[PDB]
């Protein structure tokens, strides 16, 4: 729900051409503006606790940076809830990948710098995207990248201020447990480690672990050693130290955004959309 | 698997509303074949959180721990039948007799510590220590009850936890807060030392403020873990043990089982004798 919203059906100004997929929650449409012919993605949400889609499209709506989608409005008509973004002619990294197989070492720094560059001004604006993978990292036409799906973001959001709302007397409540209900157990610097993640992700096809019941992932992180590439020989000294500083274990000693632009990696000078023009050549 | 499908009122009397707990509104009920009393707690019945509350009490074999008899499902209404406590609460004790001694909270704090220590060793954590939860009964024996806030915390924790997806992106610190949240069973530890004040000044510390400011106060890296009020009424050994509860770090707060060699809580002399006075005080 939002005070901009369009009390109307979304057809009237698009034409839907195709359904792409789910997100965290909610259907992915392809559509066609009817007056110039421009693509959008129309994100569907059937509807309940309407507060997490409230979040989403406030999250959206305050994010002005290009490397975020783009937030066109929402339209509620007969119980669903179409969120309108920018259309990204070439999917989400995985979907890329997926045909392709590895990405180089340079198609990697560029898609890393972009990443980064969205999520500094994400934490600027004190918001978590908590959900960094190639599946949410998307590609147009162009070869520009976009940070998508904030639902994790939201449902996190949400359950924060629900939580405050039902905590009842603090009273003999203990200052840690009082930290955990006023600022999660976590900040924003989760979202450098998923990049890490993300990196290794691009250059073997998979995250580590992968094959591992993700029940047992979960206990195994929580003597735990953060992960490295397989192949030490096919990447440079400094994708290397990408990795070792963005999985830093300590989130105290893990690098903001910011400080990771600085990064030799991300800040090589031929690192440009014409990088991954040439991964789209590969994939036709 | 174990309720009991049939109307409570075939085997029990109501006999008077109690009041309620965190959720559900206990009953004083008589058996009607031996004439023994019990306490009936009946929940408007997702049932999750009742489920993981029932499972708490069923597997609890302890004295300090509330006795479980059974529950009945009729008419849409839950009925949990537990041990009956002749005294109440110590809230309801405190309210009409005042402050307790020093000795009669030693005790208290003894009993309290024996139930602490047999949960944290079933990997249970109690989250609601306060004098409304800590039930004498005639016998002037001490009980732990309402497993409410516990079982709330344990199915939100495995409801989120079932509906989280892949964790192989995520930072080591958001695992371990998906896995066990943002605290451990210390939090119970400083509860008691809360409780023990509480017991001596009839209101825990910051009563009067508002409960979202005390949340803020306690985040806040200047925090002073709460006092006894009136120094010279109270031993040396009685501000000892509520420094040591109340220590700041959960990292440095001392177990329920080291806090058992305590010299306030290990003195020869702390029986129920202490708490039969107070009722012969409450007879009055
Ligand atoms: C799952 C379909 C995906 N494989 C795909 C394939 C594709 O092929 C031409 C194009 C697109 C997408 C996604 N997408 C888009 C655009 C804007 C927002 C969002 C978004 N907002 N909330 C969740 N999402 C996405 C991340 C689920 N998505 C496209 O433009
Ligand atoms: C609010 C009534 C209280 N003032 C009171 C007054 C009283 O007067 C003689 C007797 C009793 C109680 C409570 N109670 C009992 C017993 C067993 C379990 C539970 C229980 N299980 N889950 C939540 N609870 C309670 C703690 C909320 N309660 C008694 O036997």
């Amino acid at each position: 729900v939002d005070p901009d919203i369009f009390n109307r059906d979304p057809r009237d100004h698009y034409d839907l051409l195709q359904r792409l997929g789910g997100g965290t929650y909610g259907e992915v449409f392809k559509a066609r503006d009817k007056v110039s012919g421009d693509l959008v993605a129309l994100k569907m949400v059937k509807m309940d606790d309407v507060s997490t889609l409230q979040k989403e499209i406030l999250i959206l709506k305050t994010c002005r940076h290009a490397n975020i989608v783009a937030y066109h409005g929402s339209y509620l008509w007969l119980q669903k809830l179409w969120i309108c973004m920018e259309f990204c002619g070439a999917g989400s990294l995985q979907d890329i990948y997926q045909v392709t197989g590895s990405l180089s070492e340079l198609q990697i720094s560029y898609v890393c710098r972009e990443v980064l560059q969205g999520l500094a001004y994400l934490h600027s604006q004190k918001k978590i995207h908590r959900d960094i993978k190639g599946a949410n990292i998307l590609i147009n036409d162009a070869g520009e990248v976009r940070l998508a799906d904030f639902g994790i973001s939201a449902q996190i959001g949400a359950e924060l201020a629900r939580r405050l709302e039902f905590i009842g007397t603090p009273y003999w409540m203990a200052p840690e447990v009082a930290a955990v209900a006023l600022k999660g157990g976590y900040n924003e610097l989760c979202d450098i480690w998923s990049l890490g993640i993300t990196a290794i992700e691009l250059a073997e096809l998979q995250p580590p672990l992968f094959d591992v019941h993700p029940l047992r992932v979960l206990f195994l992180m929580t003597g735990y050693q953060p992960p490295r590439l397989k192949e030490k020989g096919k990447w440079s000294a400094a994708f290397h130290n990408f990795i070792k500083v963005t999985l830093t274990k300590s989130p105290k000693k893990r690098p903001s955004a910011t400080k990771m632009l600085s990064h030799q990696l991300v800040s090589q000078p031929g690192l440009n959309r014409g990088l991954i023009l040439d991964l789209l050549d590969k994939l036709k």
